[PDB]
Order: C-alpha cells, then structure tokens, then sequence
C-alpha cells in the first residue's frame, strides 16, 4: 500500500507499545491509514506475530545495531518512544532514545513528530531514594533529582528544535494495560496474585498500606494513552506540549480490591485497622513453580512469573498516596478522551483472559 | 415572539437559578430560543431587573399564592427546580416542590420535563446530626436519614410517571457561583472574608481543619450546572436519570487559599501544624457594620453581610473531606462539559467584581 502515516513504535511489546499496535491499525484512527514498525528487545513473541506490525528485534542501547536496523526505514513519519531500559540509570536510558533519533532523523525525510512517553514520576521522584504537591500540573518545575526523564526531555527538545520536528511529552499515570511483557503492569500483577491465591485455596488478602487503601488514586488505560499520543502526534493544536494522561476520574484501591476478588470468585480480606504493609514481592518469592504449573494446567501463553508480574511495583503502588494528576490542560486543548477506571480495570482483566495470559473463569 | 422552549426557573435569584437565567438566553443554547420565567421569594432585586427574565415574586410554600401566580403560565415546557427553603425540614421543602408541580402540571399542556436539583448531601447526610464512601456514584442507595432530597425525589417520580413527563435529578457538588442572594455561596463568602481581612489590615488566615487543607476536594461552576440541567432537559439520551454534576477535576483548599490571597493582594497564613479549626462564623459575629461601611465606601450593590456570606457553610466545607463525586455516568451518556476548578474559582471572583457585589482591585 501507500500509507498516510508511518509509525515507529519503540517498545512495541510494552504496556503502551502493545496498545498502539492495535490502536494505530483501526480504520477510524486519526492520521490513518498507518503503517507500523514495532521495535523491541527480544524475538517477536507469538502473540505479536499474529498482528500486522513489522517487528524489528533490536537492542536500542547498541548504537551500531540500531543504525543498521533503523537507517533503512526511510518512510517513517512519527516516532512513539514508549520504552525504558528497566532501571533508573540516566545514562543508559538516554542512550536508547538518542540512538533512535540519531538513526532515524537523518534518514526519514518526511519525519514530522516525536512523541516521548515519560510519566508522573516527573512530579514526585524516582524509585530509588521531596515531592511536589498534587494535583500535578504540567508547568511544575523539575525536582532536583537524577530523573532520567530530564535527560530524555532535554534530548527531545534539542533534536526536534534543530531539525524542525514537532514534539510532545506524555506523562501518564499508572497504566491499566494487558501486556505480559511489561516491567510494570499493575493489573497483570494483581491478576497473577489472585490466580495464585485461588489455586492455593487462599483469600485475596490485601498486603498494602492503610493510606493506599483509603486515599484517592488515579490511572490510565493503555488504549487511552495510545489515543492521547496519536492525538498529539496529528492534531496541530497539541504540538510541542507537555501533557499528562489519566482516565479523567479517581478511584480507591479498596473498591478495586473488591472487584478483583469478585472477578476471581474468591473471598477478600481488606485492609485491617492497625495492621501494616507487608511486601507482596517477599510473599511471592518462590512461587515461580506454582505459576509454571498454572500456565501448563490452563494452557496459557507461557510466561515466567517475573515477566508477567512485578510484585515490587505493586508494593510501591500500595505505599503511595497523593499522586493525582490533572487532565485540565489536555481537555482545554480539546482532547476529551476518558475512561471509567473501574471499567478499564475490568476490561484489562477480560482482555488478559481473552489473550490467554491468565486463566479464564 | 414564539419560542421553542419555555423555562420555569424556580429559584432564579439562587446560585444556580441566576446562571440559568444567563445561560438559557444565549443563542447557542440547546432547546433555544428560550423564554424564561423566574420565581423567587423576594421582590426582584435590581441586578435581575436588567435581565430578560419574566420575574415572578411568589412564596412557593403558600399553595394558594402559587396557584394564582403560576396557573396562568400555560406555555411552560421545562421546569428547573433549583430552590430549597433554607433549612432541612422535609415537610416545608416538600411543600415547595409539590406546590410548583400541582400548579403547573395541570395548566401547561406542552410541559415535557422536570429537572430537580438536589446535591451530594444525598451521599453523606444532612447538616444537622454514617456516610457512603466515595467517589460517589448515582446508584448508591439512600442513607437512613430524614434527608428532604428523598421526599423531593419521591414527589418527582410520582408526578412525572403518572403524567408522562420526563425527569432528571441533578446532584451537584459544592457550587462556585456568583449570586449574592444565595444561602450557600462559598466563593462570595470567602471573597467577603478576604475583603474584610484586607480592610482591617489583617492577613488572609486560614481558619479550617488540617484535613480540609490537604485533602482532595471538588466543585462545580454554576454555569456548568446550568448546562448540565439544560442538557438533561433536552437531550433524549439523558432522560429519567439521576446525575452528578462536578467540574470534572479535583483541587485542594490550600492551593485555592493562595490564589484567593493573590486575588486580594494580601498576605496569606496557611494551615499551621497542630493548630485546630476555628469557627469563621464566630470570628465574623459582629462585622455587619464593617461590611455596610465597605459596601458604601466602594459603592457596591447593597447587601447585608448575612445575605452575601454564609460563614457557617465555609466552616462545614473546612471540616469536610472524602466527598469526591464521579462524573463517569454523565460522560458515558455524552455530556463532556467540564471546567478547570482553579479557573472557575477565579472567574467567580471576577464576575462578582464585575457585577459590583464585592470590591474591585
Ligand atoms: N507501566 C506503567 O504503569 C507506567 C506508568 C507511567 C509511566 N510509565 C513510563 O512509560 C515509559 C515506558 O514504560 P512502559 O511501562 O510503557 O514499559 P514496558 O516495561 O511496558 O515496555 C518496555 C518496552 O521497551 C523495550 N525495551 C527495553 N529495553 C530495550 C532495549 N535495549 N532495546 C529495545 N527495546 C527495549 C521492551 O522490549 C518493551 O517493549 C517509562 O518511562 C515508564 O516509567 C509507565
Ligand atoms: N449552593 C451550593 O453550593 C449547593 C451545592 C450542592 C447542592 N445544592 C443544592 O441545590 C439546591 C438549591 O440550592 P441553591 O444553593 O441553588 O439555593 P440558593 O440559596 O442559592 O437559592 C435559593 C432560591 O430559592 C428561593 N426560595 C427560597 N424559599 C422560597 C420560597 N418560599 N418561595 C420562593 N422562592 C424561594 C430563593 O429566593 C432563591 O432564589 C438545594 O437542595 C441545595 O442543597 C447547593
Ligand atoms: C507507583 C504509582 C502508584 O500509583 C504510580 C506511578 C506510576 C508510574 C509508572 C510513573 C512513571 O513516571
Ligand atoms: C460542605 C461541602 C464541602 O465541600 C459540600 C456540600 C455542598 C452541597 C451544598 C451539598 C448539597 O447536597
């Protein structure tokens, strides 16, 4: 075909990358019809080979490999950088993004826009070792921390300015999504926990803090992040803006916890007054084998426990509070996409069952 | 003229009534062009006589008076009940609403819809002497309290069902609005407080609780409540629904407090750790004369202190928390109106200065 737009999705197996791969191929999608190149680290997993994306395995931290794999991609119009290296290292994250731009900018003559996805950590700090108060708005100045987001933005602003490309930064809230290859997928994580509770005839027992149980929290659906990125990539009113992305509402983990129990047909144990947070990472230490049994029993897409779940990240979610972000700027710019967070959560569950990452019920 | 729609706005001098009087007369307003009858208790105040509304002074708690004043209004198509009696008495509030319906339903042959405005108290209780947890959604069952909202809804459902009229219930959050004739106008109240602090060379000192300072809160702009009521009154997808109404975002009183100080060019004293709530009602006990001086000095529309301000209500706002409501249902039905609450607050300030209820600066 000829296409209207050609996307390079860096991080296609990711929690947002995998949604963009679906969303960009819908016929109503702005800027369409879209060709999609999808970059990720590992060989194309099976679930993705059944999608119309041109998959490129590439270590994007390796400059020569990245040049050789992406230089030839002359038709690219829009880059969606929806990746990170899996640690908070400013240098290695920065290298990834620089490699992408240095490989594509000089070879793709119709390149228009670079979309960079970071996150609300911008506002409160990093996962190793202060915060702005919320609701977080986009104009809040950088914290004095080595946040790799600062380096990515600086690279973005430099490279796009000197090459007359447009840019956007997206700072999603906690993502409700479906990919089993993510390093930070709260829903799969909690789904795996519940699946194990069920298999071991235990209750869905809440391991988190009191505050996280009771405080207002927010999130974003992966598909909404993809729409928001696509919107900023094609709508000229949105160009060259930093932009938060959340579902537009708030929830409480306590209400989510109940729905999770109901979705797995098991009993729930809520937060208990005075009792304190225990580490779900520690509780799930040596469950790799139970998970390998479950995968085989239900004929699931095979995943290692440490791949599909990130219990450490759940622990952080469950000692967090006061992290609400504002969608006012996006709405004032005309983006009115939203989701009902309770429904988005359930819909991630359904979809992970649908795609056979977790057991049906 | 002939008109497309004819509104009876019961409570036209109110915080929402007064916005409907403006909003219904805009040329782009759904269901327009609109004729507007406006009912309130007192003689038409001066500011309202300069508006194209047919003003009807009527004590709507008096059945015979109400019949004689509203029976002749044969052209009415839509009732907007945006009033209450000023106490929590279930019987006297109920009488008001029944009188309206009994006077209009049998005489207005093209009557289509009755819009009833109650509020988020539905979810947490009454102001004299439990709560549902939030975010509040519309399906939450009634609390076991004598809330006059229950009586108003019961009357609404009975009268509309037996007469093939459509209905809606609107449960606004705390209203950001401009009317000086309201019994519950948080912005005018805080504006009056700041005006007095300024006049007496004092700082804008926060009198409220720690929690109210730091917790997430929400509100609605009066104009947005009017749009939402108008939407439910004309859009067939919205018919016969209970519906919350808020600005679609959240704020904190602490950030609002700072903006309030800035808007009045005075110094702020925020919440002080360990210090506890004092009653602003008590602090403003005998300031009626200072206010009468200020009104005369700045040639303001004359208001009595107890009319324009409701310090008791500010005290309640400042010991409240956990009252967020969800707009998901309205959004899922297609209503995407919203406001930036910080901007809505400032815009109420500006408008009260514009209309000369409070001093310019
Ligand atoms: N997951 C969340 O809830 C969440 C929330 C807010 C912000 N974010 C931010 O979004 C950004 C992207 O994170 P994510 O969670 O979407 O990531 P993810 O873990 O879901 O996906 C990572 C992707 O990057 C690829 N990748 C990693 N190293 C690579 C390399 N050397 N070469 C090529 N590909 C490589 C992976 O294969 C994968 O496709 C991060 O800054 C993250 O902090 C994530
Ligand atoms: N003000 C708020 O912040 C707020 C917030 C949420 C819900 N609500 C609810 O909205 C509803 C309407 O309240 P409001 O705050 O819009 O009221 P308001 O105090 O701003 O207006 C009251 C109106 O009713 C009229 N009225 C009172 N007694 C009357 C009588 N006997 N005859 C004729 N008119 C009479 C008044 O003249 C006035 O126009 C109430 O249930 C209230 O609890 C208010
Ligand atoms: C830990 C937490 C809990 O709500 C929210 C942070 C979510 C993410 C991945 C932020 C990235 O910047
Ligand atoms: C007191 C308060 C503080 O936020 C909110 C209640 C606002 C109103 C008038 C509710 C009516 O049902």
């Amino acid at each position: 075909k000829s296409y209207k737009s050609v996307a390079l999705v860096v991080g296609v197996t990711g929690i947002v990358g995998s949604s963009l791969a679906e969303v960009l191929k819908l016929p109503d999608t702005p800027g369409g019809p879209w060709k999609v190149y999808g970059v990720a680290r590992r060989p194309c997993p099976v679930w993705l080979a059944k999608k119309p994306v041109e998959y490129i395995q590439c270590d994007v931290s390796d400059n020569q490999e990245t040049i050789s794999k992406l230089s030839p991609l002359k038709d690219i119009t829009h880059i969606f950088y929806v990746s990170w290296i899996g640690s908070e290292d400013c240098q290695t994250n920065a290298t990834m993004f620089k490699n992408i731009l240095n490989s594509v900018i000089p070879n793709a003559s119709n390149l228009q826009h670079v979309c960079l996805q970071t996150g609300i950590k911008h506002y409160f700090g990093i996962f190793e070792e202060v915060p702005h108060d919320s609701p977080f708005t986009e104009d809040l100045p950088r914290l004095n921390v080595p946040n790799f987001y600062h380096d990515l933005e600086d690279i973005l602003y430099e490279e796009t300015g000197k090459n007359n490309l447009t840019w956007s930064v997206h700072r999603p809230a906690l993502v409700f999504g479906f990919s089993p290859c993510s390093m930070m997928n709260i829903v799969s994580t909690l789904c795996v926990y519940a699946t194990i509770c069920k298999h071991e005839n235990k209750a869905l027992v809440y391991p988190g803090s009191k505050n996280s149980w009771n405080c207002y929290a927010d999130a974003v659906d992966a598909d909404l992040v993809a729409e928001h990125e696509i919107w900023a990539a094609v709508d000229p009113k949105a160009k060259n803006q930093v932009l938060n992305c959340n579902n537009g509402d708030v929830f409480k983990w306590k209400h989510i916890w109940k729905k999770l129990a109901e979705e797995f047909g098991i009993e729930m144990v809520g937060y208990v007054e005075g009792k304190e947070q225990v580490s779900l990472a520690e509780l799930m230490k040596d469950k790799d084998q139970v998970w390998d049994e479950i995968v085989k029993k239900n004929n699931l897409v095979p995943t290692k426990l440490k791949e599909i779940a990130a219990f450490w990240f759940a622990d952080i979610a469950f000692c967090s509070e006061n992290l609400i972000s504002s969608m006012n700027k996006s709405k004032e710019l005309g983006f009115l996409g939203f989701r009902n967070s309770m429904k988005s959560f359930v819909s991630c569950i359904d979809k992970m069952r649908d795609y056979r990452f977790i057991p049906a019920s």
